[PDB]
């Protein structure tokens, strides 16, 4: 069969008190003239941490079988065995492994969404129109009508401020200026307290939004199911969450309608895989976080309809750009993830290292 | 209201004087461990009070804590050290993205020990007494240097030898494909200690529902103190069953990094012994975590690895718990841990009463250091 000969690894702090992104980019090639890219990232503290764990551990792939991307997922976490099996050394197998299946779609000359299998050619989107928690709502309206000119399908507002009412009367503006035809979302960023989620929750039930994401700390699933169980209003979370096995507290306490997973955040697309297949199963809703170049593969292949948000702070890192029409952006339909490094990352890598031969 | 003024972080790789080999590296599938990646963490305040503490990583990992902990490190400048769970929450939220368990959280569990050694320090007492204490010294055992490819006899000598040292019980390494092998070199072993001296097995989770099934069911007669690990770390429910069923002693959770994650195997009811290491799950303030949990739930304890830091811990806790008894670390120290009639003793000097050795600095590849002293 194949087997991987060279694996290049690079830190690239992306510019955007959050600066900058970290991310660390994972190449790898096949003695068979295959090539995969892949990434992982890191917004606040964790950057150098995944770069340091990916160089140690990356020469474990030198001779191994691209095709069998689980064994060396499971290869990768026993050779930092007391590292555990979540947060930096699973994100730092992320890339790698990201880079793995990108080789793989492109061995069978489909897109990732292809490869996987498709339930659609287009995904919902929404975006924050740079909204902010303290944002003067009329430039907040303005910016949120652009977007929708532009083709974005909904907008999510922040929320969670000390004063409820505030947030109450914000939400109501952007209704009113947008329509009822706009769907919206709210994050509360984690900012409530379980009375006050409650509460908030309550009031927003008649404002039938799309979900309310991360009312409450993300680790209270027990306080996200009560939530969840007594408003018609979807819940949504998961975002901050780093493995597989977290997700699945998630989804056993029924803490969710919307699940939120980042694949880069829990160790790349297998990992992601298995989590979607268990809120399949439990009959629940995806809405990925972030990463939108590699979401929109992954949820293409969800079988209900999935939200993915329209993000532009990683376009810089790459050649190609997602297309957006009518609220619903478009799955690529290149082989792989249809992307290839822009020649700014150049600029921007702060570490690299490679092992093997071209 | 003290401050902390000055925090360094160095990455110090002891070499191991004989080569670790498991399964794995005797099948080809991976290298023997000869070092161990040690990340120490020196804290000091306005206030003249000092704090050293570690985590470290067996295989892959050292450079990933020390690049993270390198990262976090000036959120502690400026900081009231007493704060420590406070602060622990801080360095997590730093690196909120990274999670709260493995690399980023064993980053953190160092400066957390050293702020705990810090605090014990500054009330003159060892930590042990810090927290309250409920024995002056704690049962030990040891491998005696036995592992899984060992002639027996050799074993046997070499046990007899930690046994005549003060050693107080002994654990054998089994899980090989053949069980009967197994099986003929612990009764060997009993045979030659004698009934009076307490043994434990570890599977290191080589076997799989079924084997482990009966393999327990033949170590009962036994009265083995535990049979450690015999599934896999995350096998809970197969952890419970086993549990469940027999009179031994189920021990696991060495390998777990988080108080969440021990939290799963309490709630499984998965083990008699719970096994926390407390560098891997982030320091002192997340095993207390877990020893709060395990003692409502009625377990015993277990620590693994690191005794210079579980001793402490150990004669905290409510049960009599067993602490092993390593080699492995002592170079990097100037102190040593007394063991007598079975026990080691409880350390009396202030803190962790660890003070870093001269042959730590050859061995230190990486070190960083923020603030002023
Ligand atoms: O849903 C989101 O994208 C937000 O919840 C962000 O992840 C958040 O951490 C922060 O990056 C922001 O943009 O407010
Ligand atoms: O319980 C133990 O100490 C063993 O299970 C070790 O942790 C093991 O990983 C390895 O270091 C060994 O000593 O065989
Ligand atoms: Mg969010
Ligand atoms: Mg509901
Ligand atoms: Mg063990
Ligand atoms: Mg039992």
């Amino acid at each position: 069969s194949d087997r991987i000969t060279w694996v290049r690894i690079s830190s690239c702090y992306l510019p955007l008190p959050m600066t900058e992104i970290a991310i660390l980019f994972a190449e790898i090639e096949t003695a068979g003239g295959h090539q995969g890219l892949g990434f992982s990232y890191s917004k606040r503290a964790g950057g150098p941490g995944q770069f340091a764990h990916a160089r140690e551990i990356a020469p474990a792939l030198i001779g191994e079988d691209p095709s069998d991307i689980a064994k060396l997922w499971d290869k990768l976490c026993w050779a930092g065995a007391s590292a555990g099996r979540s947060g930096l050394s699973t994100q730092a197998i992320g890339a790698f492994d990201v880079a793995l299946w990108d080789l793989k779609a492109k061995r069978a000359g489909l897109s990732l969404a292809k490869l996987l299998g498709s339930y659609r050619d287009s995904v919902r989107c929404y975006n924050t129109s740079g909204g902010f928690l303290h944002t003067p709502i009329d430039q907040l309206m303005v910016n949120a009508s652009a977007s929708i000119e532009r083709g974005i399908g909904g907008i999510k507002l922040k929320v969670g401020q000390p004063d409820g009412a505030l947030d109450i009367a914000r939400v109501t503006a952007v209704r009113k200026h947008l329509g009822d035809a706009v769907p919206l979302m709210v994050d509360a960023n984690q900012q409530w307290d379980r009375p006050t989620a409650q509460r908030m929750c309550r009031i927003f039930e008649p404002f039938n939004l799309v979900w309310i994401e991360e009312p409450l700390d993300a680790y209270d699933h027990e306080g996200h199911a009560a939530l969840a169980l007594q408003f018609d209003t979807p819940i949504a979370t998961g975002e901050m969450l780093t493995s597989a096995a977290e997700h699945g507290d998630l989804i056993r306490h029924r803490a969710a309608d919307y699940l939120m997973p980042d694949a880069p955040r829990v160790g790349g697309i297998t990992p992601f895989l298995k989590i979607a297949s268990l809120a399949e199963h439990a009959g629940l809703m995806l809405a990925p976080h972030f990463a939108m170049e590699l979401h929109v593969h992954l949820a293409a292949a969800y079988p209900r309809e999935p939200w993915v948000e329209h993000f532009e702070w990683l376009e810089p890192l790459f050649n190609e750009r997602i297309e957006i029409r009518d609220g619903r952006m478009l799955v690529p339909t290149r082989p792989g993830l249809g992307l290839t490094l822009s020649g700014q990352v150049k600029a921007w890598t702060r570490e690299e290292a490679q092992v093997g031969t071209r």
